[PDB]
């Protein structure tokens, strides 16, 4: 509460670590579903569908940016990725398959590097 904090965490490094973790997103061969945005013009229902679009390439620009208040927002985003690939794709496809791959992966470095 007023004058009343909690030890200072130091979050002076997340912007460096969460770059990396996304790099190693990036370069996982299952993220090929994920690195640019879906196109709207050529993928029917999308567009109505999922009401939040994101993308690897789309988080790695917000994140370039200072568009990512803390590590939490940046989280959000990456598991938006997941959660809109789970709303659109059978989890027996090729895609729905590799958002399984890419979350489990996700989280296990998110859960090494921070907690």
């Amino acid at each position: 509460s007023m004058s009343v904090k909690k030890p200072k965490r130091d979050d002076s490094k997340d912007l460096a670590l969460c770059s990396m973790i996304l790099t190693e997103m990036e370069t996982h061969e299952d993220a090929w579903p994920f690195l640019l945005p879906v196109n709207l013009k050529l993928v029917p229902g999308y567009k109505k569908v999922i009401k939040k679009p994101m993308d690897f390439s789309t988080i790695r620009e917000k994140l370039s940016s200072g568009q990512y208040p803390n590590l939490e927002t940046f989280a959000l985003d990456v598991r938006l990725v997941f959660d809109n690939c789970e709303t659109f794709n059978e989890d027996d496809s090729d895609i729905g398959r590799a958002g399984h791959n890419m979350r489990k992966y996700f989280e296990k470095k998110w859960t090494d590097t921070f907690k």
